[PDB]
């Protein structure tokens, strides 16, 4: 395709529970910007896909789609911390635990070949190495 692929690191579990609850996310501001410039970018000619995985688990737990823009002036206090400014929307598209043994052997060229399991928050994973982590995801059993 033409997607673009995101890792999205959370400390917190309830706030991913609330994110597929109600279709919505918000990473910090620098994370914000990452993803509000690659979105408009993108212009509809692809995807924004984004790999959620909650931090000290194990594993990742699901995938999902960017679906709006940023809007950075929004309710304040909706999440489980006060720091996150604004919203987006988003489409969650797979909901499983997938254990980081499945994925660690695919590295990512952009970040120092180190494992796509050990990224940061935001982390962007180049096109093919998405496809082959998408796979493993939907894939699993
Ligand atoms: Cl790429």
């Amino acid at each position: 395709k033409h997607g673009r692929v995101f890792i999205i690191k959370s400390y917190s579990e309830d706030d991913i529970h609330r994110s597929i609850k109600y279709n919505i996310w918000c990473s910090t501001e620098h994370g914000n910007k990452r993803l509000d410039a690659a979105y408009r970018s993108m212009n509809g000619k692809g995807p924004v896909y984004l790999l959620f995985s909650v931090n000290g688990s194990g594993h990742f737990c699901g995938v999902a789609e960017m679906k709006s823009a940023v809007d950075y002036n929004t309710c304040a206090g909706v999440w489980s911390q006060d720091k996150w400014k604004g919203r987006f929307d988003v489409r969650w598209i797979f909901v499983k635990d997938v254990p980081n043994s499945q994925l660690r052997h695919i590295r990512l060229e952009n970040n120092e070949n180190k494992p796509v399991t050990n990224s940061r928050d935001t982390q962007e994973v180049p096109l093919e190495k998405a496809k082959q982590v998408l796979k493993i995801i939907a894939s699993y059993k």
